[PDB]
């Protein structure tokens, strides 16, 4: 099941299902008919498990959780639209895009090629250089106020260091992604254990919960990331192409990337998206695929956006390197030096094109201390790219009925 623009019908539904999800629970303010039973949720639910591997932890139709600032969040007010992003598929053309171009830019343009992560997309807010407020995407228009959770900087800072070309704009609003580092995802991930939560599946969800803590404290001893890869709304700035506004971006000290090559030409830009994929791997945290802007500003707004996307820019994106399955039970294998080694086997997974069931747990501690068990559900990362790992089981999925490992 290697599913070709079965994720455009799944990314453009899904992310479509929070936003009412956003505005219903998190405003008391609905714009469509149903509530409580929703339509889409539903034609997604039954895309979901044919084709089975769309499903994810952070998918909304295996999730209900609110909920309302302690903090955790309550709604703020984005300045500018704050929008999607069109996908090219994982594989292939495009060009039907860069030939789009050919529309109203006129082919000597410039392309920006910023690779595209995984974790919470997070606007932040700078008024004359004092940070105000902070908040996740909600419904694009509006957002959860997580603006004392990520004042635990500590890659965004509480202030703009000032002067030397780069004069703070009495109003700047930068938007970016908050992230775990994929090694120290895991350093967590077994540190608690129980103590109250749980272990996380993958870091996707892992850099959610602890962005939504109630405490501050929290959250300010989990390290998460920050990188700032755009500009909303503006006032006294404004660069004139995209780079420009990241050399402005570090001179004011907000955490830019990457790996930003620009990028002349579409030739340039193949070079990179076939660089990465095969280099994609061996990187601090997940990237899903490369997202590519055209360099001038002017030429953006030229070019102009909608409502969902803008048409200056289409993200590239690879094959998904994780997926949830049912760790059914691991037994062993064995080899030439001291240990044998627990690898644990499951129900089949499309992941990475490649269909796999036989993702690896190094050792004794390596297991329990990621707090799974025979018969629990798992996420598996194609980390290598070769052999399959194990980030975290999804523990709402109770049953009880499935326990803990042995043999001698």
């Amino acid at each position: 099941q290697t599913a070709p623009e079965v994720l455009r019908q799944w990314q453009a539904l899904a992310e479509e299902v929070r936003e009412h999800q956003f505005r219903y629970y998190v405003r008391d303010a609905p714009i469509i008919s149903d509530a409580e039973f929703d339509e889409l949720l539903r034609r997604l639910e039954a895309l979901e498990e044919q084709h089975p591997e769309l499903r994810t932890p952070d998918s909304p139709t295996q999730l209900v959780g609110g909920a309302g600032f302690a903090t955790d969040f309550e709604p703020v007010d984005h300045l500018e639209r704050m929008l999607s992003l069109d996908n090219a598929f994982t594989a292939d053309e495009l060009a039907a895009w860069a030939g789009r171009i050919h529309a109203e830019v006129g082919d000597a343009a410039h392309y920006l090629c910023e690779l595209k992560i995984d974790g919470v997309a997070l606007s932040l807010v700078y008024r004359e250089g004092r940070l105000t407020r902070a908040s996740t995407r909600g419904d694009g228009r509006t957002g959860e106020d997580v603006t004392l959770n990520a004042r635990t900087i500590a890659d965004v800072p509480e202030r703009l260091t000032p002067g030397d070309d780069y004069p703070v704009p009495e109003v700047l609003e930068v938007r970016g992604e908050v992230f775990f580092r994929l090694d120290d995802f895991q350093a967590l991930n077994a540190s608690l254990v129980e103590e109250g939560k749980a272990p996380f599946a993958n870091p996707r969800n892992s850099a959610a919960g602890s962005l939504r803590q109630k405490d501050p404290a929290v959250t300010a001893r989990r390290r998460l990331r920050m990188i700032c890869h755009g500009l909303g709304h503006v006032e006294g700035f404004r660069p004139a192409t995209l780079h420009q506004a990241y050399l402005a971006l570090r001179a004011w000290g907000l955490p830019v990337s990457e790996h930003t090559t620009l990028a002349t030409d579409l030739a340039g830009v193949r070079e990179r998206i076939d660089y990465w994929g095969e280099h994609r791997h061996e990187v601090d945290h997940e990237i899903d695929g490369v997202v590519v802007k055209v360099d001038e500003v002017a030429l953006q707004r030229r070019l102009g956006s909608t409502s969902r996307a803008p048409r200056w820019a289409i993200a590239y994106k690879y094959p998904p390197e994780e997926a949830q399955t049912k760790l059914l039970d691991i037994r062993v294998n064995v080899g030439r030096t001291g240990r044998i080694t627990p690898f644990a086997f499951m129900t089949p997974v499309k992941v990475a094109g490649s269909t796999v069931g036989q993702a690896t747990l190094h050792n004794a501690s390596e297991i329990k201390r990621k707090g799974v068990l025979i018969g629990d559900t798992v996420v598996i990362r194609k980390a290598g790219d070769v052999i399959p790992e194990v980030l975290g089981p999804v523990v709402e999925l109770r049953d009880g009925s499935e326990r803990e490992f042995i043999m001698p």
